[PDB]
């Protein structure tokens, strides 16, 4: 038969639990959600199957969606990211969670395939991101497709797929961008990657920061946090860039810009934020300083050649568990850490509750979109309507104690507006 | 017959004007490049552009941008105090009907705007605004010249509000390039122009020490954020005023503190006024400040801050030099008027330094030029720079700063399915 | 009977011997000092015993002393801090080590009590931190004071102790403010734990910093550190001085100065760097926000008051270790860290392996200068040369690829100063 | 006798210069707080007080301060341009015999000081200088009035670092208070006063913009920390040089890249020179620097930057405007120079804002309290004020910045073995 779970240790649950107790109170976006939709369930009947790193912030998300009578299967988005005791709380919880740190290719597939079915059905909702679960689904169980009412992409690079599936003919199903939500990609990437990556790099390396010369792959939402993490500490940074608007602003900020093959004899550390490959290759790696720690924080782990590494390197010593450190023929070293895996969630916790509450709570909002109109949101990638979002970061500024000011009406009218609808036209880029 | 070539304040400035443009040229290579590029080709031959931007040193260096592409030009300030007059000067001496200058008064000011209509040779062909001030006058009391104008391009954040305001309503008839809301524009001029003009004209007008002090900056947006962080890098703690959710927790994920100007009032040392927004800084707010306590607005319009009660209620009103007034209340505390309300950045010092102004001026000639030569391409209605161009005023710069862009290899332009050379982000990047 | 050592675990030897090798990388100072004195062997015949947090930096300190030919014991200035996987390389080393992270105050005691005799008589100098061993020895074992040649301390708290004993001449021996020499104070207290502190407080709770409210109690060169650290990720902070000069350096530099009776109002995060007692008591407690994170970095724990947590609070439970939650009569809840001793080391690995090359570095020429030139150093607490202090920031500049500028012949003569000898007056601040 | 009461640029310009020191005062508590607890004691009567130091708006508080304490002074800059006129106007105006402009000329710079050595009452008792020349002036030339002055009192590094050198040579034959080296003056005055003020002067002179700019800033020190974070604030690359490991690596862990001026003269675009040496920018440096490359100092004397090598080599210098000039090189490439190496914050600007101000020239006023009052506490040498005193200076200007300074309790203060009021450090603290 099948199984009801499958985590590293169900033992785990009780210190699992009492951090998802602590997440909680971290993000009212997502208590904020439970409360006032539990009364209805508006996700009454859904069946979600989501794909995301199982950590104690996703656990606090699946329990919302659940409390909001949605049925749910879990797995985690990446071999390296998921966190046994909030994984361990969730499968206490009698939830069907398939994830545990340190999975194999082969595993990772099969933990998202028991997602896919339920005791009652197929699935009928998607959470993903990167896109892993949504790619499964339109080719090789295809027969799901019209079975599945929406999807709610995550990440950068999963809603970077939906819209060349949408743009090849390949999407069959309604998608809403999560993270092109103003309140997600301005906040987790940035915000997020700010007090993540450093939290990464230090539990897996203890380095330090000061004095070091950090290169940063790519100035988007993710560079633009780590450029400025690694520089408050005293690092100097020095960007890489394809996008000229993008270079011109780390160059405003005072950030030197050149190209990776100069800056890889340079840097002490280096940081890969692009969404694309090939960005440190062997040819960089030869150049490097001795010891040069090297990690990278995408989504895929597609921009670090680790593969070189390997069929390269003289001899190759593991420091510990997503820590390795290759000897080269020139005698130098290099650290390599979670296997070029996004390293704070491979070498960390990710990013902390608070913002993620900020992500999570937009996710939920998307689910009760693709669920309870469906008629919204047809065929194609859309985005969250700038009233949810505005709503999302309304949601979350009570705790920090802050005070909003309210449009008076002739001040409404001045600008023409509503003292309570959205403040900021579409284009807008905050 | 008795239309003045020009009006400036003093001719005599425009051979230290003409030094001041030599030196900001080889900072804006954007607007050069463009010189170079289109020179021979003069793409804007026959269009008479009428525009109504502050006469700065960086103005002046668009004005012969246009008129190195054969356009014929005539220009007034959109402010009545942020002309330069060593630039209107060397402006009036090349030729170009100049009517703008520091110290300006209401009537004079509607005066040079008018003073543009008419070139000696027909009516204006084409609107390079800033503010709404000279699109607004003619769609009401000129609207015989609507039909003759092949598009209009907008400067500002808040002149761009109003043209949409205009074509909600329908009100306007002819066609329009938001050139502010160009990603090379609002996030570079509005953040990093700001971010170094508004201490240097707080600076010049009171000299006061930024470190130390509390400041509280009405709003968050891309004028805030750049005024916020001066003063922070200053050693200032910072305070922040917002009605959008989403900006306010900005604010406050960068260690700003996020209040009404109710409680602010009460802990203010300096103020400044990012909003495009009316009634910022009233009686109750002036009432409660700090003894001494510097006010100042940045926004386009004079309308944040309410000068009238504090002419009307103080119980003595003492200038120090132009541009700043100490009053005095009846509690026996005074408060410190910049520009009397107008933005100070221009009014009290020189505005945004020439390299950045090079990116927002670059994308307004390609304004001009795109809404002159391809009109059977832009209806009537407000539109933006393809990214294309947006990117290209980007690049044009990274020479200078001496950036070494990365050029993705075949293999990686097909992995993001883009071009090496063609647009690297969807239309609703937000940078 | 004598126990060679006691660890945790010495099956951690091979993970913190690769520990040690990544920190040797890290730390040119104290690496320079054993190419250069190895053979000299200048602590030939020295006895040291020390008492500093066992750790992966102390480890490279302890090799680096036994490469000078001293023959040394250690155990940890602290219950917390020692880190196992360190402990355990120097026993197998046959180095004499007792120490191990979660001591009691009865092991405490026990384990420095082993080092103060050796397998061929009683201790010769004292490398100490805090003033433990140096007190432990003064009050219990006077009889071996005569025959100790130097003592030089390692943090604030410590050598003021030294001045305090000698101001009422309890000091019985020559020692060497090795805390005040320039590139320690400087660079340990500041930049340490500008990277350390943020670093305890997200291992233990992964608490957002962005947004958040933090109390910084002192603003010295820890409180400077610290304070940079929290605004640097996105936190107010909000400093409370006792010093006015302290205090105008931090209204300066942007941040608000008021009383713990005002700030236990606001703070979300509170961090203690005050040296002295009574910083936050139950008065405080009774105020601060629900599920307010409070922790000291002072070297003693008497900063915070735990005991009225203890004896007051109607609910604790143990997220983890070193990690508290209680639930006050008030029904809100507080977060205690390391249950109020220093949560950089108790929480996390302390300072990153560089910047302590700066202060072991000074230890070792102190312990040098100490034994080989007992005579140059009367009792007393002493300071070490400035030529020497420089010294030890040059030796850290190749490491980070940094040109130094020689002075020209001219240009010596014009400042009145050798191009080689010391270059700033004795008073100078930095 | 012909000897004028005074010198000025326009004495017609003291009614601004006296609105200038009403909102001068309001932002110099210390200041203001000597004279509001000595105004009626007058400890300084008696003393004929003779300053040399950057005749400025915030000097006019220290001389007028010093003349409510009941001593007499005659004034002059030690800058030739530093002097703000409508300040020296002011206190002209006042009665107060001062020799100072802005554009003198080594020769009036020379006379100006000789004009305050003898008061009508006879020889000066009491010195105030700022880099030493009054001192050396009256040890060289009259070294018959030495054993008629009691105390001497330095402003900068510079100077201070001459009273040494003189003691070490026993060439100093009067009691002089190191001013610089107390903690409420080099650990605020040099560091965020520079902070502020460098840029400012930048600014003033160029309207350049400083973010995507790569600085080099020469020198780590007080001033070097200040100005370095300043630039690096508006988003320009800050590239440091150094002779002492110390700061070099202190730099290194802010993140600075710390090289050789050889090697840095090829890739900066701003220089700032904030050493007390020579020799730090040469022609084979200048030869190197990008175009438009701007150049200054803001050491105490012009002997950092060669500009007589500039002079001697360019192919042209044009004078943009006062203290402005811009030279070419054989090599086509330009080269902007500031003040003609004199300090640029105050020879391009207004120097240190008022509130910092405050806290140097309150020790400066505490000194020659001390000095004049207790002489036998004082032997022939160089000391600091009491540290006591130091702490008195900056708790009194925690009020205005409204900071809430902490009270030791009995418990505490006995724990940490200190007076809940007495001195809080070593005598070797270094903040
Ligand atoms: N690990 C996390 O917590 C986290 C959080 C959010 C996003 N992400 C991931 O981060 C990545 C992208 O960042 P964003 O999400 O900030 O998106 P952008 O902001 O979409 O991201 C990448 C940036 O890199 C640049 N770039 C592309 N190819 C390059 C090359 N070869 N060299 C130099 N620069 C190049 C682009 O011009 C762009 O500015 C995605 O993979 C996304 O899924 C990770
Ligand atoms: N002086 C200059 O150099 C310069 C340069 C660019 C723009 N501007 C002007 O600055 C203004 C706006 O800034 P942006 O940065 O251009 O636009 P946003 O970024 O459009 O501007 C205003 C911000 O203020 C907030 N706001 C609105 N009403 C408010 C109220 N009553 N209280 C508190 N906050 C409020 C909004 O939510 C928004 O975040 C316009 O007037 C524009 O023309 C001046
Ligand atoms: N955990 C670590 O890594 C580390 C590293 C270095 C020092 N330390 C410890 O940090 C402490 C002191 O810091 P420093 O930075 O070493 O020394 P200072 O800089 O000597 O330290 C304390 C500061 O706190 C202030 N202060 C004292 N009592 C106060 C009170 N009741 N309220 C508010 N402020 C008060 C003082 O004015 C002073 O500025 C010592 O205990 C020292 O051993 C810890
Ligand atoms: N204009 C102002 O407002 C102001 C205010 C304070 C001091 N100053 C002046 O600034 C100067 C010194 O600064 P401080 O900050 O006073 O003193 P430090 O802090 O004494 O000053 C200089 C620093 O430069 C370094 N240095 C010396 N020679 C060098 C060389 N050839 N190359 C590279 N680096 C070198 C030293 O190692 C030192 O750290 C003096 O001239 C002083 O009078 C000006
Ligand atoms: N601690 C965390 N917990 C859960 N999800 C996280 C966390 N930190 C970052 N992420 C997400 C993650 F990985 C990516 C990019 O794929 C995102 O865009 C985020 O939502
Ligand atoms: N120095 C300057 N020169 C010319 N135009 C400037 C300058 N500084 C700012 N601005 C413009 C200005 F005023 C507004 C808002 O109305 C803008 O948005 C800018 O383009
Ligand atoms: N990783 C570390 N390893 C060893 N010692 C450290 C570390 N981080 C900080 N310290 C010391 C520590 F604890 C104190 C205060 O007592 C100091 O002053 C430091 O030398
Ligand atoms: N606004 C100002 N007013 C008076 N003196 C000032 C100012 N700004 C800086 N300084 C002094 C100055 F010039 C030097 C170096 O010689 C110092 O060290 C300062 O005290």
């Amino acid at each position: 038969d099948k199984l009801p779970y499958k985590v590293a240790d169900i033992g785990l649950a009780a210190w699992g639990r009492k951090a998802l107790d602590i997440a909680e109170n971290e993000m009212p976006g997502l208590m904020r959600m439970r409360e006032r939709y539990s009364a209805s369930k508006p996700l009454k009947g859904a069946r979600i199957a989501g794909c995301l790193h199982m950590t104690v912030e996703t656990a606090v998300l699946i329990e919302t969606l659940v409390t909001l009578g949605a049925e749910v299967q879990w797995s985690s988005c990446n071999i390296f990211s998921t966190q046994d005791h909030a994984a361990a709380a969730i499968a206490k919880a009698g939830i069907p969670v398939y994830a545990w740190k340190g999975e194999t290719d082969e595993e990772y597939l099969w933990c998202i395939e028991q997602t896919l079915y339920f005791k009652d059905g197929p699935l009928n909702m998607i959470l993903d991101d990167g896109g892993d679960l949504t790619n499964l689904i339109h080719t090789k169980y295809p027969q799901l497709l019209p079975g599945i009412r929406g999807i709610s992409e995550e990440t950068t690079t999963g809603v970077h797929n939906l819209y060349k599936m949408m743009a090849n003919g390949i999407l069959k199903v309604p998608a809403i961008n999560v993270n092109d939500s103003v309140t997600k990609s301005k906040f987790d990437n940035l915000y997020g990657c700010r007090e993540s990556l450093i939290d990464g790099i230090k539990r897996a390396t203890d380095v330090m920061i000061a004095g070091k010369v950090a290169v940063v792959a790519g100035y988007g939402d993710v560079g633009k946090g780590c450029a400025q993490a690694l520089r408050g500490f005293g690092a100097r940074v020095i960007i890489t860039e394809i996008d000229p608007i993008n270079a011109l602003q780390a160059a405003m900020e005072g950030y030197e810009v050149t190209t990776m093959d100069e800056a890889c004899q340079e840097g002490n550390i280096f940081v890969t934020t692009t969404g694309c490959i090939d960005i440190i290759l062997g040819r960089h790696f030869e150049q490097m300083k001795d010891d040069a720690i090297v990690c990278n924080i995408g989504h895929f782990d597609v921009e670090i050649d680790v593969k070189w590494l390997n069929e390269n390197a003289v001899e190759k010593v593991n420091i510990k568990p997503q820590v390795d450190r290759y000897r080269l023929k020139n005698g130098r070293r290099i650290i390599l850490l979670a296997e070029g895996r996004l390293v704070n969630l491979g070498c960390a916790m990710g990013h902390p509750s608070f913002v993620m509450s900020n992500s999570f709570t937009n996710q939920v909002m998307a689910q009760i979109e693709l669920w309870t109109h469906p008629d919204k949101y047809p065929v194609g990638v859309h985005f969250l309507p700038k009233k949810l979002d505005e709503a999302v970061a309304e949601a979350h500024l009570g705790k920090l104690n802050v005070k909003l000011t309210k449009l008076t009406e002739k001040q409404a009218q001045y600008l023409g507006m509503s003292c309570d609808g959205p403040f900021k036209p579409d284009h807008y880029r905050y």
